[PDB]
């Protein structure tokens, strides 16, 4: 049925299924250290990761999928979704990350972690080019959702019947998303000459947030963090629960 | 500029025109693997500076810039060229027209099969694609000039001229992919679909270069090797 939705409808379901909020840890022993930043971090994000598994099961099409594909395509995806919604909160707030209302913090803080102001900087710029785009909240949900799709699609073992009819649901469901987004900008008044350039400019973004959670997954590893990453079987048993 | 003014005919040709041969391993028939593949890519960098220098206004942007851009994009490039030469040869990659590699030749190199198995997967979709030769040169410049826009590292008035003169480029490359798709008879909604998916791999290709990357330091041309071969 996720097929058969109009582009109003999709909009409607995205906004609709969108996570809350989180907080992070109250009252931390400011200033941080390295261990006890990232051990505020870390709390945050397995936190948020149970509503990004609320959220996916949500996203039209999502669940019509095998509960393997699920997983992957969630193993794939998760810190570039933890790292749009970061930009997202963020963008009201030129210069500083708003990893929670109670958390935002500015580039000089991302140094008491080593190797993290790099990725600190990478997300300001996404911001600011998010800013600059004057990107709107129902741009957002349906870039997020092109992330949970699109991120592990071309990664499936998929050499079976079934498989090809996985990878073509998925790219029926993308291609929904892409009539949205379309739909969206011509209610707004682009023309479509505007309209065609406004959505290859919000994709091509999406390579961008790929380097960074590549970058990100690097330093969780580097870090000897690997501990940190959802496991096929914690995801799992999130979806199935 | 004069790539702003170019129709989407004339940016094809461009581009066409630019594009650099396939070279072969240097392997001798009538007679080893890493060094055939950084032998070639060697060979092929030196080709991709000068494609780069016709791409429609990456002339225009500061040596700085053209060198920032390549620093970020060569592994994606040469990756791009690699599953196109083997969009034909499912289950194979094409690395030279004497260099043919399937899975088994993959694993032998304790560089990896997962990033040959995920070059076959992009191979895979260009085919089920129908991807076209004026699409892929389209693509390959679109990710010279997006892969390392977002990572300037300065903020001078210069350097927002050259993030946006980039972006007006990219948006002229959207119109020609637009501009081609409408020729060959798409409808308004094809073309965009098209155009999604086309721009959705790139995120994958991304991500394939660093694991590339990452592989490779398990050889990367420098800031000032590529200063070196601009000037030039
Ligand atoms: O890649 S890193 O910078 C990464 C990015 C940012 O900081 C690190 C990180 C993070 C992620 C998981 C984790 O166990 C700890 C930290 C972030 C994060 C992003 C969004 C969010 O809602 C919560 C956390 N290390
Ligand atoms: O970085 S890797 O992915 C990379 C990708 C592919 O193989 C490695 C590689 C390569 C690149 C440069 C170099 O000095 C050596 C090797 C490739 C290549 C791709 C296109 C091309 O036109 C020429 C060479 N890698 C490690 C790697 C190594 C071995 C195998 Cl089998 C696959 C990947």
């Amino acid at each position: 049925l996720a097929l058969s939705l109009t582009a109003d409808q999709m909009v409607s379901a995205l906004l609709d299924a969108e996570p809350p909020i989180l907080y992070s840890e109250y009252d931390p022993t400011r200033p941080f250290s390295e261990a006890s930043m990232m051990g505020l971090l870390t709390n945050l994000a397995d936190r948020e990761l149970v509503h990004m598994i609320n959220w996916a099961k949500r996203v039209p099409g999502f669940v019509d999928l095998t509960s393997h594909d699920q997983v992957h395509l969630l193993e794939c995806a998760w810190l570039e979704i933890l790292m749009i919604g970061l930009v997202w909160r963020s963008m009201e707030h030129p210069g500083k990350l708003l990893f929670a209302p109670n958390l935002l913090l500015d580039r000089n803080q991302g140094k008491c972690v080593e190797g993290m102001v790099e990725i600190f900087d990478m997300l300001l710029a996404t911001s600011s080019r998010f800013r600059m785009m004057n990107l709107q909240g129902e741009e957002f949900v349906c870039l997020k959702s092109i992330i949970l799709l699109n991120s592990g699609v071309y990664t499936f073992l998929s050499s079976t019947l079934k498989s090809l009819e996985e990878k073509d649901h998925i790219h029926r469901v993308l291609d929904k998303i892409t009539d949205t987004l379309i739909h969206l900008m011509a209610k707004a008044g682009l023309t479509l000459q505007q309209q065609h350039q406004r959505l290859a400019q919000l994709l091509l973004i999406l390579s961008h947030i790929r380097h960074m959670s590549n970058k990100g997954m690097e330093h969780l590893y580097s870090m000897k963090c690997k501990n940190v990453v959802p496991s096929y079987d914690l995801l799992l048993e999130m979806l199935d629960a």
